[PDB]
Formats: structure tokens, sequence, C-alpha cells
């Protein structure tokens, strides 16, 4: 009698990690299968979802990505591949893990930002709290804040987003400030950053 072939890839037993920045059309893996008769094998993928995502080269088992992955929309799923000799087809399921890349700059909410303070606001007064969110995994999802460029009059707590006065103000010299708040993520190799305006109105006080 003929013996049906069997898949041998490790990832049928564990998972296949594919990073979300894998370009469309690129090869993500090659299905490996063995057969007692040493028969020539044809390879496939099966299932509606798995077929929109993956294509397999029949003769080689090379698996190519048919469309973009996005860890922030869908971080994992389960697909079925097929292997056949002449006489029958075997299926195997594979859990796909979509690997994170740092692909999102920080996002600010609740804009625009403005605050109004007296010119006699004491040095050290906290006047405003900014926040930017970032959906990436790890350090690429962690935000540090700073003015771009630095201000001689205001500072931001790089971790907490707290804006505070660091030098005496003067309505007579400057009645209004328009500052760039920089939110940068903490990705080691490609940090991404976003800017947002802070309007600081200075109110006159009699001296
Ligand atoms: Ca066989
Ligand atoms: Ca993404
Ligand atoms: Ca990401
Ligand atoms: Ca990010
Ligand atoms: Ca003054
Ligand atoms: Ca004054
Ligand atoms: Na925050
Ligand atoms: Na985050
Ligand atoms: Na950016």
């Amino acid at each position: 009698m003929n013996r049906l072939p069997y898949f041998i890839n490790y990832f049928f037993d564990t998972y296949l990690l594919i990073n979300e920045d894998t370009p469309v059309g690129s090869s993500v893996t090659q299905l490996l299968a063995r057969d007692l008769d040493n028969d020539p094998l044809v390879f496939g993928v099966v299932g509606e979802e798995a077929s929109r995502f993956f294509a397999v080269e029949s003769m080689t088992g090379v698996v190519w990505l048919r469309q973009p992955l996005d860890r922030e929309t869908k971080s994992e799923f389960t697909v079925e591949f097929s292997v056949s000799d002449s006489q029958g087809v075997i299926k195997g399921s594979v859990n796909i893990q979509v690997g994170d890349v740092n692909d999102n700059a920080p996002r600010f909410h609740n804009q625009p930002y403005s605050v109004r303070i007296p010119e006699n606001t004491p040095v050290g007064t906290p006047i405003f709290i900014v926040n930017a969110t970032d959906p990436d995994q790890g350090a690429g999802g962690s935000v540090l804040y700073s003015f771009q460029p630095s201000s001689n009059f205001f500072t931001i707590d790089s971790g907490r987003g707290i804006v505070s006065v660091i030098r005496a103000l003067d309505y007579e010299v400057t009645q209004a400030y328009q500052l760039q708040v920089n939110a940068t993520d903490q990705d080691k190799t490609k940090p991404l950053s976003t800017l947002a305006n802070l309007a600081i109105t200075i109110t006159d006080v009699q001296d």
C-alpha cells in the first residue's frame, strides 16, 4: 500500500512567527514534508482567511504573503496547509504569531492644547499635562516628552508629560508662547516622534 506524506516543519508543533513588516509577495517559509515511498509532493493552503493571507507554490511548498500583516489589528491566527502524494491529501494547522515592529508614531488626543497663566506664575508651578499614546509593543510603545526645541521658560517631565515654569515670565516681554511638544517612542534603533502645539497665554499683572 501507499503511505500518506506528513508535514515535518517545527512550526506545526509550536508556532510560526512572521514579523508584521514582512513585505507582500515575500516568502515567509517553506513547507517540508516526507513520504515513505519517496513520492513527489504537491503543497497547498486551505481555508478562506488563510488563502487571502497566504499562497503556496505547488511543487516547492514555498509560502508567500498575499497581503499586509498588522500586529495592531490581528496578532495571531490559525491556518491549514495541505501536502499530497498521488493518492491522498493531509492537512496540518499552524498558529501564526504576527511579530511587532515599531510602526506607529505617538498620537496626541484632545487638541488643541492651550492654557492661560499670570505673568507672576511662580517658578516650579505645574501648568499643563500632555499625553501621547503609542500602540507598539515594548520600548516602541513607551513615550518620552520634551519641547522642540527646549524652552528657557517651560519644561516637561519627560515621563509624566507635566509642563512647569522654570523661569520668571514677563507679560511686557512676551504675551504668548506657542511651543512644540515632542512625543518620541523609546525604540532603540528607529524611535518615532510626533509634534503638537501648546498655546500658553500670559495675563498681565500690575507691578
Ligand atoms: Ca506516498
Ligand atoms: Ca502595525
Ligand atoms: Ca507595531
Ligand atoms: Ca511606536
Ligand atoms: Ca512684568
Ligand atoms: Ca505687568
Ligand atoms: Na502618560
Ligand atoms: Na503604549
Ligand atoms: Na513621525
